[PDB]
């Protein structure tokens, strides 16, 4: 399991503009397109990330593609964020795998947030990190997804995702 594998996992794979959980255009592996409730203005905004006129559409290599971006984005945003590097470098292998799905999903800044846990897992009260991860809006929202991050966090193992 690596880091590929579990984002595909938790965002699926869709060729199509669809809405995300919170009512968000996006489209192939969890790749958001705009905050904006207009069709065309993400449909725009796709034509404009893919480099043709897609038509609301893509292939399995362009989602492929976005996602690697995606990825490499979100790594390159935590060691560049003054709260996060110090976490992600404490942390082992698997756990840091969990700090980049969180910022896949919720962004640098919305995790930069999440203080007290922060500075648990620096300490590596694996426990108490998980407990405080889950009193917060995106465990509440999507609950299942939460849970095997946080599994992910308290065991330092892959078990969440097999
Ligand atoms: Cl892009
Ligand atoms: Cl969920």
């Amino acid at each position: 399991m690596n880091i590929f594998e579990m984002l595909r996992i938790d965002e699926g794979l869709r060729l199509k503009i669809y809405k995300d959980t919170e009512g968000y255009y996006t489209i192939g592996i969890g790749h958001l397109l705009t905050k904006s409730p207009s069709l065309n203005a993400s449909k725009s905004e796709l034509d404009k990330a893919i480099g043709r006129n897609t038509n609301g559409v893509i292939t399995k290599d362009e989602a492929e593609k976005l996602f690697n971006q995606d990825v490499d984005a979100a790594v390159r945003g935590i060691l560049r964020n003054a709260k996060l590097k110090p976490v992600y470098d404490s942390l082992d292998a698997v756990r840091r795998a969990a700090l980049i799905n969180m910022v896949f999903q919720m962004g640098e800044t919305g995790v930069a947030g999440f203080t007290n846990s922060l500075r648990m897992l620096q300490q590596k009260r694996w426990d108490e990190a998980a407990v405080n991860l889950a009193k917060s809006r995106w465990y509440n929202q999507t609950p299942n997804r939460a849970k095997r991050v946080i599994t992910t966090f308290r065991t330092g193992t892959w078990d969440a995702y097999k």
